[PDB]
């Protein structure tokens, strides 16, 4: 009902389809990708492009409604293992905006695509929010230590350009595009892609928290401010943070 | 008496004043460093601004005339764990050149907003001498494995256009510049840029020495290549090292 | 008799003499080279500059030659480097690819010509890299672009290796033996110092025991047979996954 699925030639594209909140996900978009993710090739596709419907890519996280709310992070866990584990190489092609969770699941796919006006971001320093350390690690290693250490510690935003600049964007293109690339993708040896995927993936990026992070992750999570940057996001005016 | 503090908006400015040698390091200006990271916010600071006066940001270290000089190595460590503890972030303002010692103030540093005409370098391969694990693991990850390579094994410099290109300055500019950033990051969730700086801070690089990295680095401070390079340095020569 | 040794003042330069197989290395070359590292400075030299005679630095791996125990070889030439006191300053001439870009890695130094670019093309003929390839890599190009020349046989030019760090300067074998020169004229034990602590930044990793499984999947897989078969004729690999 949130997502569409189309193959042509070795390659599934799936598209989120929240276009109104700007594919924000919830429990069950979230949900509806991983079973998607899953059972691609099965299908004799070779190759995933994940991508959005409209003008963004994925704008972030949009609970509201969601009548399952509750169990909206174990169920993006679920999304990110699956993407892990998948045989299947992931194009993103960000057709636009990937902020928060959208960056997160940007980072997560094995290559990125880039659409001429889509910048990424972390704004969770404007909502009192804290990130889990692979989004930390990840990050830091597409877009270099130093940019990291701004996009976190200040909501700086990444933009195209300065995307492929870093290696964060692989190219800049159109769904079109990055639906080509992947076809060319699915035709070398899924074996050779699949060891590589796995390689690449066990960096270290994969990090148990430690006790200090799992500290200040909770203590920030359970904050009045995370309350405020929503009072005061739902007020049209400045946050009054109280590092509390 | 060594150095300078400041304060508007929220945000703390803290100037290294001893111009007269470049800022150099010795007991007195190490030691009310550290005074001032640690009783920043005591105070309404929500992040600091940290600099330099004259034509050069940091130029290494400076014994001379040093009375406590024996003990300053301690001292030295003791700023930086009083940096990385500390829950404000901080912008350095790199307005001219950061060497040696001053590269690695620079590097603790949260963020850096860089002068045109600033550069950085570890000298440390024309001196005889060897750094601890963090300076060369953090370097690395702020220009890359390629250039610390280079930076460390025949002591280039890195220029301000690099810095940028790479991560190592974040932007380039004034020290007005930097403070009005800091102004904007003193406007931010307290919680959570603490969290990501702990965080970011724990990616491995503070690492403790392998046993053949001590090893080396023991030999190199204890070589008599040490005292040859300074003589040389003093006779206005090319060195002649033995490896030794 | 298959690599050149000359030394002009504390600079020892060696070349890699197969340009009619473009430099590609087999049981031969791999060792007269590890004795040549072992041996450099024996020797007053103090810097090595590593470069391949005539268009390419090295174009792979060539088992043409009673070479079973080759990938021991070619596991202590790179044990030999890692090891070596001396830095080496890589001249890239020209292509470097698969073992030769490997090669090319475990230099201490690169200045690579205009023309060169580097490539594993490993998902073109079904293959898997040891960890320490692929860590290196990402070390060097960022691991942004590591996903896209591993999974993709995405090939690296000389002007981005420039840009990543893959490539110090873009220059010629001359540029790379006056900047030796220059390393040689710098202090040896802050040398051997910073390059033991840079190798040892976590790149040489032991695969993992999924690691070691994909990598013998691919390794014994029939995709093997069929990217050298299409290879051969010009064609179109059919793979399978198999
Ligand atoms: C194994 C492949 C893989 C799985 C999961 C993840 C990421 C995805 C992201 C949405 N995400 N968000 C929270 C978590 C996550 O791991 N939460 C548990 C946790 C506990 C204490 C802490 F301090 C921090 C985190 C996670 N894991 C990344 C990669
Ligand atoms: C915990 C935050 C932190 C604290 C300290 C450091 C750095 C700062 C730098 C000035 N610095 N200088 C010497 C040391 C240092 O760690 N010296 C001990 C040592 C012992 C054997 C070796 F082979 C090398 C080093 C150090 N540690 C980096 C990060
Ligand atoms: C210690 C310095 C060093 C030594 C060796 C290597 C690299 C060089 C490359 C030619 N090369 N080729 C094969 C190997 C290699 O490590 N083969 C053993 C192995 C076992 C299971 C696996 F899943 C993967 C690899 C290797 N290691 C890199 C660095």
């Amino acid at each position: 009902h949130m997502i569409g699925i189309t193959q042509a030639e070795a390659v599934l594209t799936i598209e989120l389809q929240r276009p109104e909140r700007r594919n924000a996900l919830n429990s069950q978009l979230v949900e509806e990708l991983t079973q998607a993710i899953r059972k691609a090739g099965d299908g004799s596709a070779r190759a995933i492009v994940l991508t959005g419907q409209g003008t963004a890519f994925c704008a972030g996280a949009d609970l509201s409604g969601d009548a399952f709310a509750a169990d909206y992070p174990d169920r993006l866990i679920e999304l990110h293992k699956a993407m892990d584990a998948s045989p299947m190489p992931v194009v993103g092609a960000i057709n636009g905006p990937a902020i928060g969770a959208g960056l997160q699941l940007a980072m997560q796919c094995d290559l990125r695509v880039v659409a001429p006006d889509a910048f990424f971001q972390f704004p969770t320093s404007k909502y009192g929010l804290a990130l889990d350390n692979w989004s930390i690690r990840r990050l830091s290693s597409l877009v270099g230590h130093g940019r990291a250490r701004a996009m976190l510690l200040s909501a700086e935003k990444l933009t195209a350009e300065i995307a492929l600049h870093t290696g964060m964007a692989n190219r800049i293109g159109t769904l079109a595009d990055a639906q080509a690339w992947a076809a060319e993708i699915a035709r070398l040896a899924p074996l050779a892609i699949q060891h590589a995927k796995r390689v690449l993936n066990d960096d270290g990026a994969i990090e148990e928290a430690w006790p200090a992070h799992k500290e200040l992750f909770d203590k920030a999570w359970g904050s009045q401010d995370v309350i405020e940057a929503q009072v005061a996001r739902m007020e049209k005016r400045p946050p009054k943070f109280q590092g509390a």
